[PDB]
């Protein structure tokens, strides 16, 4: 429940290494990865590219020292409340970073560590996440809008799908933070889910309650409830994904504010137009009723009656997915990249 | 409704200044105002400290350009979407410092543009705000905690009811949100309502619906209603005020997440300890129940039962308000800055 020290933790992770940074003829190295540059500057942790050998590697720092001051104000139990710190829910993702391993995740392949500095390493998943946000949702660019193919979003889902197969039904692990940001692809056609930062061990398919991206959770969030059933809370999420890959634009949500977003969720039919709709005016092709009847599968206000990820796997809506529309996207893709 | 362009809404301002910035000897000059530093960069206005004669401004610097880039999602009214700017935000802000002049509110002395950048001139109150925040909540410095004495408070609650006066029943303006960081004080003693970048003129004392900073937000948001008294938001955001000012810390609100705040404000009952209690561990003197009847108040999740600001104003509580509590206390707590 509350877990022990880093040491503790990582004591039986069998290809954890001492630290060794250093410099030869002004490029830095950490433990033989070379420094290239940094791909995101997160709020705390940090991903970074590096190469060994003629390999890459997208290596996440976090640092104790950094984290540990930053505290909030998690539930109570006992009314005498309780205090939690970042670090704190570092040691719950550093276990499960510590636990996946899925062709369909992205698994780290060595810790690297002092007890404070601490590097995952991780494969280099070249084309970077399926979509990308400033103020809205696009795929190479800013400036050109394009919007993903239906047959490659099938191979997408398809591929996240079986990744909660490995989570739910192997690990026992919810995601809880399932967005575009977080399926990574790499130039090869490979979609893999990532970032377990929110990610918690189900408790009779339980989680805690109310952790994630805020237009990403699900309606039961806004109920009496308490607990809600892990594998659904990410099959919502996964949905929205779907209508982002959809529409380039996050459902119901949207900025400012937030009551609005929470009056929503809850109760409210989500709208569902041609691909660029709510697009046409930021810039100053489209669906078909069978994309709609499946993704309304996924968006059921409530989890009892959503989807569930056996069901989406074998319905027919996928029954025609071609994995060489994604391997074939993947590679212009990744062409488009470094082009830029 | 939809108001025109920056000059249109300019046009019978009487203080309208021509824009002219100059360096004299590496100091750099906005028409006469002397830049100093600048005290708060916002992620878009930011405000200046400047020099001229011998009196000290906060000069508070919008750009079109800026802000016109920046485009969100407001209602409809014809379902036909809506499409909004920060720049026109910013439109009905400039309105509105057009109009108040108030003993009891920061008023501006001047407009300094080129209809693209915008310099509203403001009096320099050299205590900053009632409260400072980062992690939580303190007075002067994060190190040693100290609250501001009841005395103290009375004066600075009954300087902010008064503001209301003005607002509400003389200007026909809803502040929208009331906040620590928004009340300002100078070395002599006097408070200040500022920042109306969220403000709006009322329509039969009803606002429009749902915006400000959300754990400042009343019950009502969380309703059916859609339209809300002007007044009563504003009377519970300074309830919050009240409630911080006893605490340091903010009521059921608090980070990490937000259905756990909008969950919370609804329905349920505000905790009322002793000033340090959510304090205690940060840091790893205390008030009478007269404090508490006083503040609940304004803290009636009932609009309609909350308290008035006539009502307020005339409340025994008030009834030993002495302004000399607050005239040295501003006076010594100016000595304690900028020996920083
Ligand atoms: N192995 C990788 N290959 C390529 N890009 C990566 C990799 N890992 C992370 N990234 C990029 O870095 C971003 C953020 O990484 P992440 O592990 O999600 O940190 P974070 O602090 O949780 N940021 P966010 O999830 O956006 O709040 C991802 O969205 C990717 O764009
Ligand atoms: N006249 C003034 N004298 C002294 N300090 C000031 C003055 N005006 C603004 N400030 C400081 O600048 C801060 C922010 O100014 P404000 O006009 O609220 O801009 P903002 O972008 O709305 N920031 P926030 O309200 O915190 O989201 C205030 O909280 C004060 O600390
Ligand atoms: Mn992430
Ligand atoms: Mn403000």
């Amino acid at each position: 429940g509350p877990l022990g020290s880093m040491k503790d933790i990582l004591s039986n992770y069998s290809n954890l290494i001492y630290l060794n940074k250093y410099v030869k003829e002004k490029d830095k190295y950490i433990n033989d990865y070379r420094i290239i540059r940094t791909l995101n500057q997160g709020k705390f942790n940090k991903i970074i590219l590096c190469e060994k050998d003629n390999k890459f590697y997208a290596l996440k720092k976090y640092e104790k020292s950094l984290l540990e001051k930053k505290r909030d104000f998690t539930k109570s139990n006992n009314d005498k409340i309780s205090i939690k710190s970042k670090y704190d829910d570092f040691k719950n993702e550093l276990q499960i970073i510590t636990d996946i391993k899925n062709e369909y995740c992205l698994t780290c392949e060595g810790i690297i560590t002092n007890y404070d500095e601490v590097y995952i390493i991780y494969e280099y998943m070249e084309n970077d996440s399926i979509l990308k946000f400033d103020e809205y949702f696009f795929v190479l660019d800013k400036n050109y809008t394009c919007f993903i193919p239906i047959q490659v979003i099938k191979c997408i889902i398809k591929s996240v799908l079986n990744s909660f197969s490995y989570i739910h039904n192997e690990k026992n692990i919810c995601h809880r933070d399932v967005k575009p940001s977080n399926i990574l692809m790499d130039k090869n056609g490979r979609v893999k889910l990532s970032d377990f930062g929110e990610s918690e061990y189900m408790v009779d398919k339980k989680i805690k309650g109310s952790r994630g991206t805020y237009e990403f959770m699900p309606p039961e969030f806004f109920s009496n409830e308490s607990s809600y059933n892990g594998a659904k809370v990410d099959i919502w999420s996964l949905g929205i994904c779907l209508y982002v890959m959809f529409y380039n634009v996050v459902p119901f949500s949207l900025k400012i504010s937030l009551v609005e977003l929470f009056n929503n969720i809850r109760t409210k039919n989500i709208e569902y137009p041609l691909d660029r709709n709510h697009f046409l005016y930021p810039l100053t092709n489209f669906l078909s009723n069978e994309d709609i009847d499946f993704l309304k599968l996924f968006l059921r206000k409530n989890p009892a009656e959503r989807i569930t990820s056996e069901d989406a796997l074998k319905h027919e809506w996928l029954a025609d997915t071609n994995i060489e529309d994604l391997r074939e996207f993947s590679k212009e893709l990744y062409k488009k990249r470094k082009k830029l």
